[PDB]
């Protein structure tokens, strides 16, 4: 590699290697106009096809850090704008690339990206596709710095095809709308997830983030020798440090290296990745991160033969505890990928404590003989609240279902927000409309990894805002006692009810102009707030409220004078509801 530049650009092909380097240059630049990114992508892409024809060229046998550092001090107004972020120019490399990390902001103070009307899009895709795309692109990438590039263009490619397909259909908004915020959240989730292991790799360490890895990776590669998991271990770990400390450059190469490895070593790993191994580098470890967990193999024992009747239990797990613990998930993942990764951490520390206890015990033999008797109840507690819950969403709808968690959980803590409230609520039904519809083999998985970005969602905003002792114990706790936690969440008996106020149920004729969703919202922050107002009120009591109201909406909706009906019979909905409650 004379030059890493013309190898970048050969492997990547053009149209990637501009839509990366925009990224890059747009998530340290985060205030440049976009007509000055596109200046320095043209320029840098120019440079590249002069080493692409000689690699002997000037300037194409230095590092990516270098030439990346040096057209950042190229900028004129880098000090203007960025004030100390320029001078790191002053120092050399490997410093300067450290110095630009540091002062790459998070969080910028950029205005909210507003979704403009679907027909002006598809004109602004039609007259300019190039210049709409990629000033989007642009848009994205200068608010989220963070955000893996090679994803971020992943997610850029599926919006160009929603607007290929849907800026041609009758109803365009029908098709696109639609398509643009399940984008939207799977986007909002994965930044959710990176951050999530990132924060939980330094709080609680990488001993836990290995045994995470290796539940995760046992179920999905269930052939696989425990010592090609904890190879993959070993690596992925090394991998998400690099990673979350944020270089993109380094992080990219350790990923393509894990993906290479994989690749060459498919007949020890999985029957699945033929595909993935068949991509360009580009999409090769992102294939690989998403490929469906390999079957396991049929003929699999029980788990009692090596880690509760055989001796040399406690001789296996002192000479190694870690690896011994880590064998016991590998063989109890590889079965279970009907289990969540968190449920399997429990029941690792579960055995952990009871070897910890019994191998110092006089016969170890006698008290760590029923320990697989101790995994039933820690299985069943998460099986049971799937089952009870997709039944309330098959009984109810999903907005109902959605109320009946909006009253369930303003109950437990009444003390945070009502817009908090009602989002939460609203995501978890949706979880559940997505969830429930997979068999219970597949169903658990599915709950962990979307509780998991909505908890997280609630954990941030509540260090941001706290409200309750309680939430920041289970949002403190680690993220394998968090869901248990915020599930023993009781009845709040504390709380003092809201007092009246004749603003929050005050309803008028424009209740009936809205969308089902601006409605629902609507109609859902006043339960809360009827909730927050009479806590003691039953489901019964609540359900004649509901009824009420929803036939005094239908009422006035459909009368002649529909704003006097909103607010006299509006304030007789009121004062029967007061007497009821
Ligand atoms: C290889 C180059 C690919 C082309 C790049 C495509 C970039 C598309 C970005 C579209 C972002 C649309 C965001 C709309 C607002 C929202 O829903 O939050
Ligand atoms: C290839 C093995 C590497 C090391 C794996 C360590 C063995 C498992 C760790 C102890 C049991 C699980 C503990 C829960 C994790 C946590 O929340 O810290
Ligand atoms: C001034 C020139 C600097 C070039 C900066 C842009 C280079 C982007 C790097 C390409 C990403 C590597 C491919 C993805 C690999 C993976 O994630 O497995
Ligand atoms: C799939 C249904 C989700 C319904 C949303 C309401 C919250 C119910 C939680 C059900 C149990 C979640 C278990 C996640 C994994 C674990 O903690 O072991
Ligand atoms: C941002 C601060 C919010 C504080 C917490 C708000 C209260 C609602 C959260 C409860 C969700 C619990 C997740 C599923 C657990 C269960 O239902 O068993
Ligand atoms: C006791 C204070 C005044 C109460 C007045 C009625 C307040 C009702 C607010 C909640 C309405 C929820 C609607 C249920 C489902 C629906 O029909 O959309
Ligand atoms: C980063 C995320 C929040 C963003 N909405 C996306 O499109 O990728
Ligand atoms: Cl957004
Ligand atoms: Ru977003």
């Amino acid at each position: 590699h004379k030059s890493e530049v013309a190898h970048r650009f050969k492997d990547l092909g053009e149209e990637n290697f501009k839509a990366l380097v925009l990224i890059a240059f747009a998530q340290y630049l985060q205030q440049c106009p976009f007509e000055d990114h596109v200046k320095l992508v043209n320029e840098v892409t120019e440079f590249a096809k002069t080493c692409v024809a000689d690699e002997s060229a000037e300037n194409c046998d230095k590092s990516l850090h270098t030439l990346f550092g040096d057209k950042l001090c190229t900028v004129a107004t880098l000090r203007e704008t960025y004030g100390e972020m320029a001078d790191c120019c002053a120092k050399q490399e490997p410093e300067r690339n450290e110095c630009f990390l540091q002062h790459k902001d998070d969080n910028p103070n950029l205005p909210r990206l507003v979704r403009p009307e679907v027909d002006v899009m598809c004109t602004a895709f039609h007259d300019n596709e190039e210049t709409f795309l990629k000033k989007y692109l642009y848009e994205i990438a200068r608010r989220h710095p963070y955000f893996y590039a090679p994803e971020l263009l992943f997610f850029a490619k599926r919006y160009k095809a929603a607007f290929t397909e849907c800026c041609q259909a009758a109803d365009k908004a029908a098709c696109l709308l639609p398509k643009l915020d399940e984008l939207r959240d799977e986007g909002k989730a994965s930044s959710a997830k990176q951050r999530l292991k990132c924060a939980s790799l330094q709080k609680f360490g990488e001993r836990a983030f290995k045994a995470w890895a290796v539940a995760r990776l046992s179920q999905r590669f269930p052939k696989a020798e425990f010592a090609e998991v904890s190879k993959l271990v070993t690596d992925l770990t090394k991998v998400h440090t690099e990673c979350c400390h944020g270089d993109l450059l380094e992080c990219a190469d350790d990923r393509a290296d894990l993906a290479k490895y994989i690749c060459e070593n498919q007949d020890s790993i999985s029957s699945k990745l033929k595909e993935c191994c068949e991509k360009p580098l580009l999409e090769k470890s992102h294939c690989i991160a998403e490929v469906e967990n390999d079957e396991m193999p049929a003929d699999l024992p029980s788990l009692a033969a090596d880690f509760v009747e055989s001796k040399d239990v406690c001789k296996n797990y002192a000479e190694a505890k870690d690896v011994f613990l880590g064998m016991f998930l590998y063989e109890y993942a590889r079965r279970h990928p009907d289990y969540s990764v968190v449920l399997l951490l429990r029941l690792a520390k579960t055995y952990e404590t009871t070897l910890e206890k019994c191998c110092a015990a006089a016969d170890p033999h006698e008290c760590y003989a029923k320990v697989f008797d101790e995994f039933k109840p820690l299985v069943e507690e998460p099986q049971n609240l799937i089952k009870q819950n997709c039944e309330l969403f098959e009984q109810l709808g999903e907005y109902k279902f959605q109320n009946a968690l909006l009253v369930r959980y303003t109950k437990k803590v009444p003390q945070v927000s009502t817009p908090t409230l009602v989002e939460v609520s609203r995501n978890l039904g949706k979880v559940g409309s997505k969830c429930c519809k997979h068999p219970e083999a597949k169903r658990m998985p599915c709950a962990e990894d979307y509780l998991s970005v909505v908890l997280n969602q609630l954990c941030v905003l509540h260090e941001k805002t706290p409200v309750s002792d309680r939430v920041t114990k289970c949002c403190t706790e680690s993220l394998v006692n968090r869901r248990p936690c915020f599930s023993a969440l009781e009845v709040d008996e504390t709380y003092v009810p809201k007092e009246f106020n004749a603003e929050t149920f005050t309803f008028h004729a424009d209740i009936c102009t809205l969308s089902e969703k601006e409605r629902q919202i609507k109609k859902q922050t006043a339960l809360v707030e009827l909730v927050k107002h009479k806590p003691k009120a039953t489901k019964e009591q609540l359900k004649a409220v509901m009824d009420d109201f929803a036939a005094f909406v239908e009422k006035c909706c459909k009368a002649d004078d529909k704003e006097t009906c909103f607010a006299e019979e509006g304030k007789k909905l009121v004062a029967a509801s007061q007497a009821a409650l």
